């Protein structure tokens, strides 16, 4: 492949996808507040989980139709969802219009964004994925502040209109996904399940799906933990700045260095990104000083980066460019449920003991189990 | 060409363009009213005239870029114009955002919609143009009532958002323009002016440009004339129904029958539309009865249909499928000024004498002169 040229354009488009999806999701809570201030928590998770739960279908549509058509359709559906959100005034139409439309369109627009990078970059696929991931991370962490500032000025409908504008620009950028590689019986044709005929992929996906609960618990619950335990410190934005900076840096660096790792050995990066996190999840209760929290945030971002930034290229390397959309889609589908179920269970455990210690101690285990499971994949 | 199949799909898309552009323009006045009701004319004409005045540049793109790219870009610009209209709250930013953006995007999206029809239909080009024109007419005369109903319910920003999603669907449909036939020095390359090397095209375009003032005066000024002179009749919607029905019927019929006329003889149809209308324009200040007004409306619609519905295929026939975008664009550009200037001059004439008699008498002449000019084009 070119490993450059028009590929870089695609990278930009890919970035505009990720940061504009997750970022918008990061704003959901703010939007909820808006609603309350105009009328004086599960739909937000449903819409976000629809990105990964519906990915297996997007994989089929990507193998059959293509990256461009699927991405454009998903972007159009997301635009329509945000549009009808701007128009709807209800608590039942909001659920349908946001979740079923916007999240599904996000899934359809998000699945092909990695397969296209795989189309254009082979030797420098890791670096392109790292660029996309770092840009997406920065944009996602920056979006909610802009949404809050808009809320201070305009109402909810206008905000939904701006989000639909973001989705519109996304769909326009999605047309740069120019194909570069070739492309009851119908039920068995669409669900052949050929990637699950390889032990390496099976065990890799199983480990990644097993790690997700405890992988995602700390990131959601750190802010609440610091707010509860540490009430006498006012510089809480330092934590966010540290996490974001180190996470973007780690994403870029991991994407770069994953290219120099010959074969399946890059899987080892992921284990470390699960090992330390695991261990880190069991030392958050032990932090008595601000500096300890800062160090934990640095390590949290470092662990966050590698996982995603190589999970994409490792998915492309395990099975090949042909069976890459399917592998990515089913990895995402398997991760869909545990990631959503984790933080809820962490909160439930917190409510049953009055402290986050047990929640973090239990969330530190699944990542370690996943790391141990993944450690044995490169050995065969 | 196919003269069918996917071409019909294009026809639908083409329809969605025309009816959705002109219809939206027909709503401008209503929008203005809403603005006043929230704060208690030239901009509307400028935005509409940008469709035809800017067509020569759209012709240059359509021949170097293509119908699909130009149509999508124009639709995107129109969407952005309606968006920023929904957001802006001012009397100077409104002018820019509506006129310069929406009208120019409408020009860019509207010019290729005829060239693509010519691409797909050659032997049945007239019928496709007639279908597009009839659907466009019905949609245009149906839009303002729906806009009024929406205004009675929601505010101006939401109405602009609805128009924006109309433009969005238009842009989505404009991707079905798949090409079917091939595609200081740069200044002379873009402005070669080769269609003007043909005397037939020169005289045809000159006659069509000369007729426009008086061609378009009666349609705008008939409602005002009946409101002023006929104040004792309350069934004024019968006039609109007659005009719309007969105009759509005439568009379809003229488009269908122009295919049976071998060569340049179809130009004669246009001269009839210029002759009768002329005479009709001179007989409006002679109707003492409601039935006479109904007959005049029927004849007005009949004259309206043929002109447009054959102006497209005759433009394609005079110069060929290669120099068709250029011919259409420059015919539109030449028509741009007189069509805008006409009704204003008719109103100015009405003011200075206290009645519409002289205005209609003067507006009846330019169409007759254009008919006489065009009569001699098929003779050589
Ligand atoms: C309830 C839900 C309802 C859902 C409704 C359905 C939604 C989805 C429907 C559409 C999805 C279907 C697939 C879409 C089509 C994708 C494929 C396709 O058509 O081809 C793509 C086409 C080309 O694809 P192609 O495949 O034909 O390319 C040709 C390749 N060969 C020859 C091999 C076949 O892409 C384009 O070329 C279009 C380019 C348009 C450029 C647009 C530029 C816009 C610039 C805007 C600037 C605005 C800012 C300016 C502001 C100024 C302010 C001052
Ligand atoms: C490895 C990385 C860990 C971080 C991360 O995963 C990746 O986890 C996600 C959770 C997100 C936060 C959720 C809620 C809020 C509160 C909101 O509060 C308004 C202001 C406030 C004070 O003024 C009240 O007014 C501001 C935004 C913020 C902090 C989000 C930022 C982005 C975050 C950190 C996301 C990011 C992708
Ligand atoms: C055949 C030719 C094609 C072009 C053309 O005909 C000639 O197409 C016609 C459509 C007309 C509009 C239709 C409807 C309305 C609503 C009305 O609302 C008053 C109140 C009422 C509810 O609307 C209830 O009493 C105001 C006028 C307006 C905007 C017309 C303006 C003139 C227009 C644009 C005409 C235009 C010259
Ligand atoms: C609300 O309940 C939950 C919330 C979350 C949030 O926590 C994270 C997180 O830690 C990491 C991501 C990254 O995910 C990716 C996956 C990919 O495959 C590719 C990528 O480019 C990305 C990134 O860009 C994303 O930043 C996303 C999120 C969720 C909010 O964005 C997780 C689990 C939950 O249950
Ligand atoms: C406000 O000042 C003016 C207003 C008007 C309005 O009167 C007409 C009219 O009589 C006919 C059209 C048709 O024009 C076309 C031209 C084409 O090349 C192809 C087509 O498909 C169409 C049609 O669909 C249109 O219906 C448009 C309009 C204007 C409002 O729509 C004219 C001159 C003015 O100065």
């Amino acid at each position: 492949p070119p490993e450059g040229g028009f590929g870089w354009v695609v990278v930009f488009a890919a970035t505009w996808c990720n940061g504009s999806i997750f970022g918008i999701h990061n704003s959901v809570g703010i939007l909820y507040s808006m609603l309350l201030e105009e009328e004086k928590a599960w739909v937000g998770a449903l819409a976000m989980g629809m990105i990964f739960f519906c990915s297996p279908i997007v994989s089929i549509f990507t193998d059959r139709l293509g990256c461009r058509i699927t991405a454009t359709a998903g972007a159009a559906v997301a635009f329509i969802g945000l549009h009808t959100s701007s128009f709807t005034s209800s608590l039942s139409l909001r659920y349908f219009t946001y979740g079923i439309l916007f999240g599904c369109g996000c899934s359809f627009a998000f699945q092909p964004s990695l397969v296209i990078l795989g189309h254009y970059f082979q030797r420098r696929l890791g670096l392109a994925n790292g660029v996309v991931s770092a840009g997406s991370s920065i944009f996602s962490m920056s979006f909610p502040f802009l949404i809050r500032m808009l809320g201070d000025k305009i109402k909810l409908a206008q905000t939904f209109q701006v989000l639909s504008t973001f989705m519109f620009v996304l769909m326009l950028l999605s047309l740069t996904y120019r194909p570069l590689l070739p492309s009851l019986a119908q039920l068995r044709k669409y669900f052949n399940m050929r990637v699950f005929r390889q032990r390496t992929y099976r065990i890799w996906a199983f480990g990644i799906a097993a790690a997700a609960l405890g992988y995602f618990v700390p990131y959601v619950h750190l802010m609440k933990y610091v707010e509860e335990e540490f009430s006498e410190i006012k510089e809480t934005w330092v934590l966010l700045v540290c996490i974001g900076a180190t996470s973007g840096l780690g994403r870029l660096v991991s994407g770069h260095i994953s290219d120099s790792i010959p074969g399946l050995k890059k899987i080892y990066l992921q284990v470390l990104s699960f090992l330390l996190l695991g261990l880190m999840s069991m030392m958050i209760p032990l932090c008595r000083d601000f500096g300890g929290l800062i160090v934990v945030c640095l390590f949290l971002g470092l662990c966050d980066g590698f996982f995603i930034t190589i999970m994409a290229p490792i998915a492309f390397e395990l099975v090949g460019p042909m069976q890459a959309s399917q592998a990515i889609g089913y990895l995402l589908g398997m991760m869909a449920l545990p990631m959503i179920a984790g933080p809820p269970i962490a909160g439930l455990l917190r409510n049953c003991f009055g402290d986050y210690h047990v929640a973090f101690y239990f969330a530190g285990v699944p990542p370690i189990i996943g790391a141990v499971i993944l450690f044995f994949v490169p050995l065969m």
